[PDB]
């Protein structure tokens, strides 16, 4: 197997874990479990605590820092760990059973298990003019040295590291999502009739998108060309609210459709980060220097929801678009983005792009 670890300023402490990206699904979320290394001489009656925060911060870009206007903890938890708590529990998975077996008796473990329905990992870069600021929702994973819980923790025996909650939706039987319109002009009662659909309701970022377009001009007029786009939407609801609109992918072609004929074609579109990085005033699931990067997902929630406490809600949306020569004619479908998915430790800071 292949575990990522990371240790303090002065390698007294380490954390070890299996994963970066933490996949919750809808009834549960993979649960966070990792190991500390520790040096029992080296802290006296010092103890070993490791706690997993959630919260949004909007300013600056990264939780642990001192440039943000505003945070909201949305989630913590505090873990007992060098001098094991026998009140403080655990099965223990068996990544770590492993660990243990290799670190030595200076292994400890810690486990956490992260609510269902708290909000995934998604950031926000606002761009050149947008007037709003950069913000976004971050799981950090903190493991640090101290007697009482609240001493004051210091930037050297301490570690922390961004985890990631990335959302799996399996993708269901249901219908295609389908969407039209009918429209008539000026002086007359003939109707140039819209009407498209996708393949499926979910998507993982890669993954194409096929739109069924069909077109019946029962007009006298005629239909110049078409223009297929995909476009994200995020709406920042929480310090200073705000809503984003952006295009990830968009397929002109110039399609005729004659006047009283019958029109259809498959169109393929593709959103990507990559076609896009560019581009802010988007939601990602990170940072944009990082690799392993991509479009935020589709927020996903319920009945009964608050949707404050989710930090940034984002959503995605298929439009196409008929210029009849005018006002185009159009529908729009909603589509779901979702995510995809001998030891040898390895770094934990990720991969970086070009
Ligand atoms: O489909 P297009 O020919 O590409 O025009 C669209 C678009 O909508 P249209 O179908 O509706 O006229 C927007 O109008 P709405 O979708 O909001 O109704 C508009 O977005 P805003 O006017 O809300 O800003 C956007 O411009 P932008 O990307 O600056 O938001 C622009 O996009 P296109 O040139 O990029 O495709
Ligand atoms: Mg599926």
């Amino acid at each position: 197997t292949r575990v990522f670890k990371k240790a303090s300023p002065n390698g007294k402490l380490t954390v070890y874990l299996g994963k970066r990206d933490f996949v919750d699904h809808i009834d549960l979320v993979e649960p966070v479990d990792g190991v500390v290394l520790v040096d029992p001489e080296y802290l006296k009656e010092r103890r070993v605590y490791v706690t997993l925060t959630c919260a949004f911060r909007y300013g600056r870009e990264d939780l642990d820092v001192l440039g943000l206007t505003f945070r909201k903890d949305l989630f913590v938890a505090n873990v007992q760990s060098f001098p094991p708590a026998p009140e403080d529990k655990k099965p223990l998975t068996r990544l770590q059973e492993r660990l243990i077996k290799k670190l030595g008796e200076h292994a400890y473990p810690f486990t956490f298990e992260i609510p269902p329905n708290l909000p995934c990992s998604v950031t926000l870069q606002p761009g050149p003019e947008d007037t709003g600021k950069a913000c976004g929702v971050d799981y950090e994973v903190k493991a640090f040295c101290a007697e009482n819980l609240e001493e004051k923790i210091h930037k050297r025996n301490s570690v922390r590291l961004v985890i990631r909650k990335v959302q799996y939706a399996p993708e269901r039987p249901g219908p295609q999502p389908t969407a039209e319109t009918t429209r008539q002009f000026l002086m007359s009662d003939k109707p140039l009739h819209l009407e498209a659909s996708l393949d499926k309701e979910i998507y993982y970022h890669g993954e194409p998108i096929s739109v069924n377009v069909h077109v019946t001009n029962n007009t006298n007029k005629t239909v110049k060309k078409i223009k297929i786009s995909v476009r994200q939407y995020a709406d920042i609801c929480l310090f200073n609210t705000a809503q984003y609109k952006c295009p990830v992918a968009m397929e002109e072609a110039d399609d005729t459709v004659a006047p009283s004929s019958t029109f259809c074609k498959v169109y393929t579109l593709t959103p990507f980060l990559a076609n896009n990085r560019e581009k802010r005033g988007l939601a990602l699931d990170g940072k944009l220097k990082h690799e392993d990067t991509n479009l935020a997902s589709s927020t996903l929630l319920r009945e009964g929801a608050n949707r404050e406490i989710l930090g940034i809600i984002v959503s995605y949306k298929v439009k196409v678009k008929l210029v009849v020569s005018s006002s185009d004619v159009a529908v729009e479908l909603p589509f779901t983005l979702m995510h995809p998915k001998d030891i040898v430790f390895e770094d934990f800071a990720r991969q970086r792009l070009k």
